[PDB]
């Protein structure tokens, strides 16, 4: 899975370890193994989310399989809320997160990609 | 909706209040409105912009509904093209857009999925 | 085409001209123009790939035509990798591509979207 993160929280604020504790939680939550999840975090942007520049962060998630149904996303996005909520210390309101299906034509690793392998 | 912008100007190059108000011109230029609408900035990038590395911007439109044909997509570009240019200081061919069309399956909201609200 | 790039290398890592010597070895290997070709490169992110926050590299690739078989895509990955694996001293396990194909509904330029024009 790959998991990218934009916030307006500074760096400073993003509470160290952030990206190895969300890709072992994902990890959980997905059902998939820590060493296929990807995780980025890109601190200290400009932001406004439902119109509000308050502290806020978008989570996207991408994967083959997994996200592609209302019924699973509803399920991930309990666990990804409350993970980010308690660790960056915001409301609900202040979250939004996007899902997109992948395949495995669209995957390019080790030289080649993950539909010949 | 969800913007995302990126940009080789430096953060002090980028007017401030840029975030608050793209967020009020997309409401308008969208018909959504303004307590819907996320926009991210992102300054500072290392961009090329069809091959040449003078002051630039990308931005990113995904959204339900709005964003799903070339006749839509082709009023709300003349919009974002006008306000980009003008507040950035930058001519028309130094700026592109990407539409992505969302379904209510996608979106994280609140702990569950808005396909479920 | 459009390339994004995000590593958590610091930008002082990043060799200089990075994203000049990415776009026309991108339009070599797409087969395209490098006057349409774009690259946004985004440093200093905090990062994990594959379940690691050793350095690594994210690049995505959206193009009209030219990503949309598996065919295509490994034979792209194949040179982005060389590319990418030299230019920034990585091991090939510490990058993943994603392609993108676009439509040109989808592509807003100078003021309208590329389906009119």
């Amino acid at each position: 899975p790959f998991l990218e993160l934009d916030t307006n929280l500074p760096a400073n604020r993003v509470p160290a370890g952030l990206e190895k504790r969300l890709c072992a939680a994902a990890a959980s939550i997905l059902g998939k193994p820590a060493d296929r999840v990807n995780v980025t975090v890109r601190p200290g942007l400009a932001m406004a989310l439902s119109g509000s520049t308050e502290p806020c962060a978008q989570l996207s998630i991408s994967s083959i399989g997994v996200v592609g149904t209302a019924e699973d996303n509803r399920s991930h996005s309990a666990h990804f809320f409350e993970f980010l909520t308690k660790e960056l210390a915001l409301g609900q309101d202040r979250i939004l997160i996007r899902f997109f299906p992948l395949e495995s034509w669209q995957i390019g690793k080790i030289g080649t990609v993950m539909a010949f392998l």
